[PDB]
């Protein structure tokens, strides 16, 4: 079973992929030249690769003639072709290899005075390489007799050869192995590092469809993100057991991860609040802690938890509605007070949890002021004498006589060991709440340290409070508490809303009762200049920024309203950060038009202090709210945000990572480019057909020409890779197509 016309079949084949090769890779030629002044290293590269493409297409030709005739060439060039192709295979696998390391670096040319010495000097090692290597074959391929009619016909050399072993498989594993093997390794690792700046990782998995999580945990809100001196990411959460809401048995969390995001620990407590167990309703039965703010003190490295606290019931709706004084002055202290069931009177409780009675005699009650259980589950315990009785953040159901006022507290617990362990929480409410403050807690996320000027080394908390005339109606205002000694004794700033003129008339935060002028959680930001940006949730549909020039302590009566940023009520987190020399400042919030289709905005810090706003992209399809921010260096940035998708329970707080050019850059320009994915799988699934088939070539006629028929279509595919290449550049190419067509 034989034929001839398969003898004029290879003369047009060869020849028109052999136009197209030479035309598209001459196309590649001619383009690189008229554009040499602005050349990557992987156009040189890629230029190479071409010239590559050209030596082995310009054999094509007598490889025509011979199968039109015969041979007329001589045993010399007949050697010499076909180690002119294993300098096409062997420098293509090297250039190949070149483009990765390339790209490897880049994702992993800031002087282009030394981005030519080792571009170029790999070009000449390449082809020094790729030459030395195809020495070797021109042994074995020679002219054969055949004893095919009147027919000289170039080959290689036929079986009997084995002294080969010990060389060609040694061309092939420098050659092709070492490239492939190392393309491999870095186009791993790339693709590793773009998974990693384009897709999210879970951090507090909530349930689906309103069951619990593995944990036994429904939900989880309000997430934090710290990066502390050690490189360390602290993410902390609201565990919220029960349900989703803002009371019930919710435990203050964290995850460390140490490798910049990649995996995440165990969760750490720092403070879960016994349940009472006797209440009538579980889901409103248990003190809670609810909304953390982290911050790291650069100097000590302390790193703070600052968070609410009220006793049992509702949260914030579980309040008395006429006040109860929480704190009593005596000789000069301040003890928290008890109420006991029946009376009126005012219990203190004074050193070591002792409780006192209203006159001042000491009694047999105790409270745990000290707490040493796990999550410190056991503050607040109430015993007489060594017998345990109740818990005074008990409201319902009591066992014990005593409770405490049905007020709003704040509460801070501090690491000393990398958010490792947590210390015993300390209350204090006391230092910062004042007599008219109906309301005062945290606006979640992370608080700062003034880097700069007269007051550096301040740590700022943001708040806010109601007041006793509108409470939650029209009263909301924010502010910051503050330290100046690292943590120990705190200090309320003035309100944004002190003093401020908003219908013509002065308000007050303790005073006030307007809706449209209250602003709540906020998130805060030291400027260069030294001046205190705060960026505060409120209700006219955009970005509100208040100013301090005294390091928070009081605040410019004029709020800024940007109408570029769109504010659809919710919490927002904003970062301070420098690029190239040049400030900026980085927020990200819900962009609407309901707490949805999460974004990152970017401000560059004017000479005044004013922001001017150039991007808003995208980060978070879908349903989006709070959300933290942290620069993680090396201009990445990481953002922990609330997110629900198919189902599950709000939230699942999530975890990506982003770098400034995606956070600069416009919608389309990605960069997972790749061109070069294409150019490689090709120049393997092409030419490691042939040169396989060539290798098992050495190793009752008629089953070698199934080894033949193999050697001719592989062969033929080697061939057609070198016109495929160029239509590889211009389709899925994005510099080749724009510039050819704009030089024509
Ligand atoms: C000077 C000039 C004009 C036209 C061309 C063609 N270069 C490309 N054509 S293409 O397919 O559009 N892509 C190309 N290069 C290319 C690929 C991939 C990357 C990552 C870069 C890179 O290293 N950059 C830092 C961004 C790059 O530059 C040549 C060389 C094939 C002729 O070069
Ligand atoms: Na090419």
């Amino acid at each position: 079973d034989v034929r001839n016309f398969k003898a004029w079949f290879l003369p047009i084949m060869y020849s028109i992929i052999c136009f197209v090769g030479l035309l598209g890779n001459g196309l590649v030629v001619l383009t690189y030249i008229y554009f040499k002044r602005l050349k990557t290293m992987t156009d040189t590269y890629l230029l190479n690769l071409a010239v590559a493409d050209i030596l082995f297409l310009l054999t094509l030709p007598f490889w025509a003639y011979s199968a039109a005739k015969s041979w007329v060439f001589g045993v010399h060039f007949c050697k010499l072709i076909f180690a002119i192709y294993k300098m096409s295979f062997f420098s293509g696998m090297w250039l190949l290899l070149c483009i990765s390391i390339d790209r490897y670096v880049a994702i992993v040319h800031r002087h282009r005075a030394r981005v030519l010495l080792i571009s170029k000097l790999s070009c000449v090692g390449i082809w020094i390489l790729a030459t030395v290597l195809s020495i070797p074959e021109l042994l074995y391929s020679d002219l054969q007799r055949s004893s095919s009619e009147q027919a000289m016909r170039c080959s290689l050399i036929t079986e009997h050869v084995e002294a080969f072993i010990t060389i060609q498989v040694a061309q092939m594993v420098i050659g092709f192995l070492v490239p492939l093997l190392a393309m491999s390794f870095c186009y791993l690792v790339i693709i590793s590092k773009l998974h990693a700046l384009t897709e999210k990782t879970d951090i507090f998995e909530s349930g689906r469809n309103g069951n619990p999580n593995k944990d036994g945990i429904k939900s989880y809100r309000i997430p934090a993100l710290l990066k502390t001196d050690k490189g360390t990411l602290i993410a902390g959460a609201d565990e919220r057991r029960l349900h989703s809401s803002d009371w019930g048995d919710i435990g203050m969390v964290i995850r460390r991860s140490e490798d910049n995001g990649k995996t995440w620990g165990d969760r750490v407590t720092i403070t879960n609040l016994r349940d009472n167990p006797k209440a009538s309703d579980p889901s409103i039965g248990s003190p809670v802690n609810i909304d953390m703010v982290l911050v790291q003190d650069p100097e000590t490295k302390r790193i703070f938890s600052i968070y609410d606290m009220f006793p049992e019931g509702k949260g914030i709706f579980g309040m008395s509605s006429q006040k109860e004084e929480a704190y009593k002055k005596i000789d000069g202290k301040t003890y928290q007070i008890l109420y006991r069931e029946g009376e009126k009177g005012a219990y203190t409780i004074r050193e070591n949890g002792t409780v006192y009675t209203p006159d001042g005699k000491a009694t047999d009650y105790r409270v745990v002021v000290d707490p040493v259980k796990p999550a410190y589950s056991d503050k607040g315990d109430l015993y007489k004498g060594d017998q345990l009785l109740g818990n005074i953040y008990f409201t319902t159901n009591k066992t014990s006589p005593f409770r405490i006022a049905k007020d709003s507290y704040l509460w801070m617990s501090y690491s000393d060991d990398d958010g490792k362990t947590w210390s015993a929480p300390q209350d204090i409410t006391p230092m910062v709440k004042a007599d008219w403050m109906k309301f005062l807690g945290v606006g979640p996320g992370t608080g700062i340290v003034l880097r700069n000027g007269p007051h550096k080394g301040r740590i700022l908390i943001p708040v806010y409070t109601t007041n006793n005339v509108s409470h939650l109606d029209g009263s909301q205002s924010s502010r910051v508490i503050y330290s100046d000694d690292h943590g120990k004794t705190w200090h309320a700033g003035e309100a944004v809303n002190d003093n401020r003129q908003v219908d013509g008339q002065k308000i007050h935060s303790s005073t006030m009762n307007n809706r449209r002028a209250q602003n709540t959680e906020s998130t805060v930001v030291q400027l260069n200049n030294g001046d205190v940006k705060l960026f505060m949730r409120g209700l006219t549909g955009d970005l509100q920024v208040a100013t301090s020039k005294d390091g928070g302590v009081t605040w410019e009566k004029d709020i800024k309203r940007y109408p570029q940023v769109k504010d659809v009520y919710v919490q927002m987190s904003a970062i301070h950060t420098m690029h190239e020399g040049k400030e900026y400042i980085i927020l990200s919030n819900a962009g609407g038009p309901k707490r949805e289709n999460g974004m990152v905005h970017l401000a560059r810090v004017e000479e005044n202090g004013e922001l001017t706003w150039l991007k808003h992209n995208p980060i978070q399809k879908g349903e989006f709210a709070y959300n933290s921010l942290q620069e993680l260096g090396n201009g990445e940035y990481g953002i922990l945000y609330e997110h629900t998708e198919k189902g599950q329970n709000a939230y699942t707080l999530s975890f990506r990572k982003f770098n400034w050019e995606f956070l600069s850059k416009s919608k389309g320009h990605e960069r997972n480019i790749k061109v070069i994915i294409a150019v490689v799988v090709v120049f393997i699934v092409f030419q490691l057909p042939y040169n396989g088939v060539v290798l098992a070539q050495t190793v009752t006629c008629e089953l070698s020409k199934q080894l033949n028929i193999a050697y001719d279509v592989t062969y033929s595919l080697a061939c057609v890779r070198c016109c495929v290449n160029p239509f590889l550049y211009a389709f899925i190419g994005v510099k080749f197509r724009n510039d050819l067509f704009k030089l024509f």
